[PDB]
């Protein structure tokens, strides 16, 4: 089973794949893509297998590299089991991911399960933890301090 | 499995090689150098023996950060590799010594590391495909892009492996 971790540039997916991977698998920068190759993760949580997937922030790119591997990250998605809909918490208020970003929603498939994850809490001082959002499960953490990771562990134990 | 980690100049093939072992399209490949950075892992089995292909950033003086930090990343693979593959692009040497070819690379790496020297291109150079041996180095001469040769090589990571 496979968990993608998709979303903007630079919202934090690498560093996110890194802490559920425990290993610096995935480059980390500053700059907006960064990550272009699909990265894939083996991992497992309480006997639960699964596949955790980086992918190259979304966007229209002028970097061929990049642009081949955003067209790469919707074919993950097309794959996926569940979504990690990474988000910059610094960037946005809003909470539920129609206000965030309504095109990258209609666009998945219907009825892949969605979490939408609002990163960089180090920042903002948003309270850790779960919640839920028109249904949709919203973790808010720090994928570079690991604040509020072990959340999304159980998350993905309980939800699959 | 053992970890191969293909190595060598940007554009040499290495991606594609990659590709070539893992029958699947993995790693991103265009004509542009410094398309890979990110370390890139497939397991595959050659005849029930199973092995980790490792496929790295071209090794250069790059401009780029997220480039520079790849190559960084790539002679790490190569210090923790069982063995080394070290791609070179044959329409762009005649020379088949590594010693030749980048001393420096060779040097470099850790004492007991096999190496085997991989001519690509060869549908390109017409060299003739398969294997021979220089320096008492293992040398291949295959196409990444074709395919024609690559047997060759999964026979010879079977063999000496
Ligand atoms: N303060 C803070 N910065 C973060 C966090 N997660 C990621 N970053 C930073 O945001 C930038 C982009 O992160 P990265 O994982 O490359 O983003 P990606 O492009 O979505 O994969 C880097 O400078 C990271 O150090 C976080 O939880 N807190
Ligand atoms: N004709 C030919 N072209 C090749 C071969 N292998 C790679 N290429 C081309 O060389 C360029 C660079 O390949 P790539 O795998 O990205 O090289 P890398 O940067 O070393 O990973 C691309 O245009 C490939 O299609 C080959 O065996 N024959
Ligand atoms: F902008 Al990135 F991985 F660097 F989505
Ligand atoms: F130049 Al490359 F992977 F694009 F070594
Ligand atoms: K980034
Ligand atoms: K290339
Ligand atoms: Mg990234
Ligand atoms: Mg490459
Ligand atoms: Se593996």
């Amino acid at each position: 089973m496979k968990v993608v971790i998709a979303g903007r540039p630079n919202a934090g997916k690498s560093s996110l794949l890194n802490a559920l991977a425990g290993r610096e698998a995935a480059i980390v920068t500053d700059i907006a893509g960064t990550t272009r190759d699909v990265l894939r993760e083996h991992i497992h949580i309480d006997g639960m297998p699964l596949h955790i997937i980086d992918t190259a922030g979304l966007r229209e790119a002028s970097d061929e590299v990049e642009r081949i591997g955003i067209e790469r990250a919707w074919q993950e998605i097309e794959q996926a089991d569940r979504v990690l809909f990474m988000v910059d918490g610094t960037t946005t208020d809003a909470v539920d991911p129609a206000e965030i970003w309504p095109e990258f929603i209609a666009r998945l498939p219907a009825k892949l399960p969605i979490t939408v994850v609002r990163n960089k809490a180090d920042i903002t001082g948003e309270t850790l933890g779960m919640s839920e959002v028109n249904g949709h499960a919203l973790i808010r953490l720090s994928a570079r301090t690991g604040e509020g990771v072990d959340v999304l562990r159980n998350h993905l134990k309980q939800s699959m």
